[PDB]
């Protein structure tokens, strides 16, 4: 729906802004330190902490790149009417 | 400023995680994205992380946290 399209555009727009802030990455990191030590996260294979160490810097980097929110949401099927 | 951005993103994410189309779009994007550089050379394997963690994160944002509490608790407010 158009509402899901607008939600996507807003999400991506805020993520491009927030990923530039060092505090946002720090908060996500600290929160995941604690979440990796509670159920079910602690039982998971690949290990939660290893995933957080390898992938969070790259996920943060992806959203710091030049992304047009309207284009990204449109390309991945979240705007069926355009 | 950051506190406002956080609450907005957390709020929009719970909403979006209740849609099948959203989970499906994330899934398709990461499947193709796991086959290009630098993702394809990463250990633990990108496809394995997606397969094991995406349903759990989705289920996490659907019913386990709210914005004021998350942002305030993790130092953004």
């Amino acid at each position: 729906a158009n509402d899901l399209c607008q939600e996507c555009e807003d999400i991506v727009h805020l993520l491009t802004k927030m990923t530039k802030e060092d505090a946002f990455q720090e908060a996500i990191r600290k929160f995941w330190e604690q979440e990796c030590d509670i159920l079910p996260w602690k039982l998971l294979w690949p290990r939660c902490r290893q995933v957080l160490d390898v992938y969070l810097p790259l996920w943060i980097d992806y959203f710091q790149s030049q992304i047009n929110p309207k284009a990204w949401c449109n390309h991945w099927g979240l705007c069926p009417r355009g």
